[PDB]
């Protein structure tokens, strides 16, 4: 069983989240207050002193990406091959990316950064679009033809950038019609519509 | 060679790659792009990101350095013996990135503004990786597990900068200061890291170090 340790946030654990809903995965939720971490134990406990923190088990892990990868190796979410197991790295390292830009602008400067920001936005997300152009004709999944971890942590990319700036995937139709057929599954659309999802705030300042 | 390195005339990201690749025996063919043919655009514009290294690996062509040291990883058998030690090996290289992320910003963006109070964090950004070291087997070999991986070489281009940028950082951590030393050692490597093809290139593209 796994144990999610983190802030009463969507933030870096929205995409493994998903990725355990939609695989039919059980885990227990370890909320930290904001109060409890200002205490002091469990951050000088955590390795990079940060949240999340996962348990598989006997296993510990620190970092949302570590813990994406550690469910794609063990789940067969990481491509087929060797060559898609690359292609599934180039798009997450290239959806961090772009989340550590959003998390800047949401943390740091919201109010002065926002227009840049959003003027710079369809240049950031067109190379997803293109990823999906070259794969089946963006019919599947972002890369090969089973799902990946990279798949859940570009969903929540897209997702959040939605909220940001309404209607940036209006130009991009594989994005668009990509975003919908993910959020459609099953155990992802009951996931996305409860509560659990839905009453937490995508960040921790009140900012989207 | 199977492998093309693509990148500006620098070490930066393409560092720990570099040594993987080297230290490992393996040939590559490195295609340098100009500050010139940069600005011109074309090549800019069709790379995925907008931004370098290229790598090639046959007709395989990626993008993102963390994503070049992942395939070379897999590929050459220096990603952890099990599922398990693949996962801390991924919890190392991300904290490296975390890290590397910041040392950029320091360089790129706010050097003189910025060194003091970044020399001052330094400390409490490095002693994880001493943690980790010594909670497997004394420090004695390996960043994860008893055998080299991708994300060796990683930490250990990170430690190396870092002593230039602040002389002595390692005094601090003696697992560091010797595994640096150990790691450098390694023949092949010992001899890329004194070569003009490493010497000669500087560490970041703005002449600040
Ligand atoms: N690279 C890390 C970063 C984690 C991170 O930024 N953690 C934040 C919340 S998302 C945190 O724990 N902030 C509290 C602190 O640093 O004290 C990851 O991907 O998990
Ligand atoms: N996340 C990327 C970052 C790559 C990056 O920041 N590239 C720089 C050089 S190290 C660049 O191409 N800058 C030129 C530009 O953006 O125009 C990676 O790990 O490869
Ligand atoms: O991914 N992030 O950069 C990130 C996520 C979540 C949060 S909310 C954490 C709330 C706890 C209070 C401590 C904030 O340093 C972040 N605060 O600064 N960067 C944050
Ligand atoms: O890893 N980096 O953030 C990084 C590496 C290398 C460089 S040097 C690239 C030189 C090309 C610049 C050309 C000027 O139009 C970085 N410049 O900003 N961030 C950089």
């Amino acid at each position: 069983p796994y144990t999610v340790v983190y802030f009463p946030v969507r933030g870096r654990c929205a995409a493994l989240r998903m990725l355990l809903a939609d695989q039919g995965q059980s885990w227990k939720e370890e909320v930290v207050t904001v109060e409890t971490w200002q205490e002091g134990s469990l951050k000088a406990s955590c390795l990079y002193g940060q949240l999340p923190k996962f348990q598989d088990g006997d296993l510990t892990l620190y970092q949302s990406n570590t813990i994406l990868r550690h469910l794609g190796r063990t789940l067969g979410l990481y491509g087929k091959d060797q060559q898609e197991a690359a292609l599934v790295d180039m798009v997450n390292d290239g959806v961090e990316d772009l989340r550590c830009k959003y998390a800047s602008l949401i943390y740091t400067n919201y109010e002065a950064g926002k227009d840049d920001y959003v003027k710079a936005l369809p240049g950031q997300l067109k190379p997803f679009e293109t990823l999906l152009s070259q794969n089946q004709g963006g019919k599947t999944f972002i890369v090969g033809d089973q799902i990946s971890f990279a798949d859940y942590n570009l969903l929540d990319l897209l997702l959040i950038h939605e909220v940001l700036a309404p209607g940036c995937l209006d130009a991009f139709p594989l994005l668009s019609a990509y975003v919908g057929r993910l959020s459609a599954r099953p155990k992802l659309k009951a996931f996305l519509a409860s509560p659990e999802y839905v009453n937490l705030p995508i960040n921790g300042n009140g900012k989207q």
